[PDB]
């Protein structure tokens, strides 16, 4: 059990070397904007890489782009986008790209099913980009908000499908799950689904939005959680998502404390 | 005088075939042929269209794509497949004889709530580069006023001045949809402000909804005033197509007697 932060904390030189300074035990890129796995961004964080020693995961990017667009030409260039992420990954000796469900458009609200196949043949395309790169895809349940895919363990099941890889497991974000449900009853199920959880989102809120709050600003019982995590013998990486650096590094300690009332009830 | 038409969707995702041929048969001034999924401008539907608008002597607007695009996107990539997506539509268009070209705003994606200024440049350099490519084709952009959404661009008439900055071009003007300004607004005080932006309104959407969503009603299924705007579109002197945004025929096809018999109304106010 590993504690990271995604670097969402702005641009990368400005809160990489800041980040650093703590005792993170791993960190996770977001491939957007100015963070984005480009080569002079690649160089820079297998430099980094080498004068701490952490791990890297890898988070695909998202944004402007949907998996499960109608529009082919969208589809292509969301696998091109990803497809960066995870050659960056592999270049990173990263083993983990965390990846988005997509979306239903407001034009085949009706045509739920089809988005459905768009959502899997991209996936599909990804998965085996994955296996080629020896790469883990996290796909990550999304915030209960209207029209995106994946909220639901069963909802994550749709987008899968069949699909049979050593390479495709879940990235269970909790504070996503805190919108839709009991976020303790989303580990059970994740965990089988592809090669189950391989990583962790860290975050909280109120049950309503996503509002990416510090440990305990919301009302998720994150005692409760760790229990089902270590009742399958996660040995992942938590990362945390917060707003500033400090909010994250409190939620560090808060959840390092946790996982010391976790470990002391199995004597 | 303001003509009446339909938009393609009314039919979609059937083919353009079985659409069009179910739609030729009823009596409209023109033909909205939305660009996106079996009724994208492709080189058969374009020829298919051609040869329709030679047996009947109707008019062509098109809808470019807006759908998973976004002209305001931070992605480059994004940005790029959005002009070139609405590119095909502006060419279609010019093969058609299209005179209008209906266009989306873009929207602000949550990862960038903080980047509002940088994002309204984004949609500015879209536009203008699909401007210069109307201009090219004779071509004239209706920039549509969106549904009060969280996130999305050109809800009002002042965010949509935001994007169109010092674009002065006689080929950028509004389409003016009636159902999004009633989710936003009162639709009939929407004319005014819309007819100040580029060369003004140039086409028109009516639909009908109570106020909160696009739900797409026929007309007097919601609460719109539909005397009151089209009293403010012949103040202006509007000449457009009127293009019904229906789900099915039957109501697209009463929503045309009920707004002709409105104009027909609003003529007998000149007294
Ligand atoms: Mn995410
Ligand atoms: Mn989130
Ligand atoms: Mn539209
Ligand atoms: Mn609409």
């Amino acid at each position: 059990m590993k504690f990271g932060v995604s670097s969402l904390v702005e641009s990368l030189t400005s809160s990489m070397e800041k980040i650093a300074e703590h005792n993170f035990d791993a960190w996770e890129i977001v491939c957007e904007g100015t963070h984005y796995l480009s080569p002079k961004n690649i160089k820079y964080l297998m430099e980094l890489r080498d004068r701490y020693e952490v791990e890297i995961v890898v988070h695909a990017p998202f944004s402007d782009l949907n998996p499960a667009s109608m529009n082919e030409r969208v589809r292509k260039l969301t696998v091109e986008c990803i497809r960066d992420a995870i050659e960056g990954a592999f270049e990173l000796d990263s083993e983990v790209v965390v990846v988005h469900p997509g979306y239903i458009p407001e034009l085949w609200s009706n045509y739920v099913s089809e988005i459905l196949d768009n959502n899997f043949s991209t996936l599909s395309e990804i998965v085996e980009i994955a296996e080629d790169y020896g790469i883990k895809i996290g796909l990550e349940n999304m915030p209960n908000f209207r029209g995106v895919l994946g909220i639901t363990p069963e909802s994550l099941l749709e987008i899968v499908k069949d699909i049979d890889s050593k390479n495709l497991g879940i990235t269970f974000d909790i504070g996503h799950a805190n919108t839709a449900g009991n976020p303790a009853e989303f580990v059970e199920k994740l965990q089988n689904i592809g090669i189950g959880i391989i990583h962790v989102h860290a975050h909280d809120n109120n049950g309503y939005d996503d509002e990416h709050l510090k440990i305990g600003e919301g009302n998720i019982n994150f005692i409760e959680v760790l229990e089902k995590l270590k009742e399958i013998g996660y040995d992942g990486v938590i990362s945390i998502e917060n707003k500033n650096i400090r909010d994250a590094v409190k939620s560090k300690e808060i959840l390092k404390e946790y996982l010391e009332i976790v470990n002391e009830k199995v004597a």
